């Protein structure tokens, strides 16, 4: 599962969407939250954001492992 990270703030972006096999990627304003949960791990999103920035959970560092908890939970509950 690959979630995005701080390069991928660029004010209401919206490339990674559509293309996602189950459209798992959410507005919560400023961006589009992938929900870890739902993606089913595949290279598309991240081949799409012209950053590279869609990292697997486990990858994206510590710090912004905050947004993987945020990703996570945004959906969750
Ligand atoms: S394409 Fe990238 S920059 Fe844009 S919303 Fe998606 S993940 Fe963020
Ligand atoms: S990696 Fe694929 S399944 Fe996952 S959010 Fe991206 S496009 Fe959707």
């Amino acid at each position: 599962a690959y979630v995005i990270t701080e390069p991928c703030i660029g004010t209401k972006c919206a490339s990674c969407v559509e293309v996602c096999p189950v459209d798992c990627i959410h507005e919560g304003e400023d961006q589009y939250y992938i929900d870890p949960d739902v993606c089913i791990d595949c290279g598309a999103c991240e081949a799409v954001c012209p950053v590279s920035a869609i990292y697997h959970e486990d990858f994206v560092p510590e710090e912004w492992k905050s947004y993987i908890q945020k990703n996570r939970d945004f959906f969750k509950k």
